[PDB]
């Protein structure tokens, strides 16, 4: 005890007594979040629900990841956690996950509306590679970054909320369900940049499968080398279809979305195009590197033991995920 209940959103939460004045932030697309006071801190924090962690497989690996990977990683660029209970007193009794963390002031979907300025856009971007790189070398592939898992605070620091899978910015390799390796992530990155540019979504697919048509519309049909790699019944679908050129980036991003009138301007232009062309790239085998897109001229102005293999019984998850409820 020490607990007490308050409605949010469509549920309840049940959080320590420390935690005060819980407001409903953001998207709940990925469990309730909350703004609170944290009282024995003495400052503000975000208290994140799981959503149903136990409802299935899927939901429990999910939070078994998230939980974990929120306490075993620590770095500037990804996002910090401050505490972790469940006000249920027992296994047999236990339901609920609660995630403290640290306390932003908004998600990139809020920055993306804003007018775009060069100097904050390479800004975001360089510490979106730094997260993304530090996942990498823990053996973290994220797949499912966006806007909405990305917060920031007024000064611009860029934290990735989430470790994403145990839709508009996923990878082709992903979509059409072939390999994946590290630069999976660098296709989201375009993606986000490319909407930071255009302040539309590039890629708005009213389905999985016209998402698919859109991009290649616009990027054009990969070479027959890339088709190769897919399975017999996406291979058909994607090879006897009307072969698209696409556009050019510099119409892909005109020159009236981007400052002009000075030397400075255009030349961020074409470093931001550029970046763009080789971010933006549907076969993952010509598509730039994380640490390449780091050394690109529009970006390095800013340089200076749980299981992930197996299935387990929802029992089996729920005290795995327990103990490490109760362990810190
Ligand atoms: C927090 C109270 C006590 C209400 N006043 S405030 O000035 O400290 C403050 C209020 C709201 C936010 C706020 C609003 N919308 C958000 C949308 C997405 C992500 C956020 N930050 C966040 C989201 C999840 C995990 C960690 N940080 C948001 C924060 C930040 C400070």
């Amino acid at each position: 005890n020490q607990f007490y209940s308050v409605e949010v959103g469509d549920s309840t939460f049940t959080v320590l007594k420390r935690y005060q004045n819980l407001k409903p932030i953001g998207s709940g697309a990925q469990g309730i979040v909350c703004a609170a006071y944290d009282a024995v801190l003495d400052r503000n924090v975000a208290i994140k629900k799981l959503s149903r962690p136990f409802q299935n497989q899927t939901h429990a690996k999910r939070a078994y990841r998230e939980l974990v990977l929120m306490k075993c990683v620590n770095h500037k660029n990804i996002i910090s956690l401050l505490n972790v209970f469940t006000p249920q007193k027992t296994l047999e009794e236990f339901q609920d996950v609660y995630l403290v963390m640290e306390l932003m002031d908004a998600n990139l979907c809020q920055v993306i509306q804003m007018e775009l300025d060069h100097e904050r856009m390479s800004y975001l971007l360089y510490q979106m590679l730094c997260g993304i790189k530090h996942l990498h070398s823990a053996g973290i592939i994220h797949r499912d970054l966006k806007p909405s898992n990305i917060v920031v605070k007024s000064d611009c620091t860029l934290k990735i909320l989430d470790f994403g899978l145990a839709r508009y910015y996923r990878a082709p390799e992903v979509i059409l369900g072939m390999g994946y390796k590290e630069n999976v992530d660098i296709w989201s990155v375009g993606c986000i940049m490319g909407e930071m540019v255009r302040h539309k979504i590039l890629f708005p697919g009213r389905d999985y499968i016209d998402q698919w048509n859109k991009v290649i519309e616009q990027l054009g049909t990969p070479c027959p080398e890339f088709m190769k790699k897919l399975q017999p019944t996406v291979r058909n679908y994607v090879e006897n279809r009307p072969k698209y050129a696409g556009l050019t980036f510099p119409k892909l991003f005109p020159d009236s979305l981007f400052p002009a009138d000075s030397e400075h301007n255009k030349l961020k232009a074409s470093q931001a195009r550029d970046l763009l062309s080789k971010m933006l790239v549907i076969d993952p085998a010509k598509r730039i590197s994380v640490d390449d897109a780091l050394q690109h001229p529009y970006i390095n102005v800013w340089y200076d033991k749980q299981l992930d293999e197996r299935e387990h019984t929802i029992e089996e998850w729920k005290e795995l995920i327990y103990k490490e409820v109760m362990n810190s």
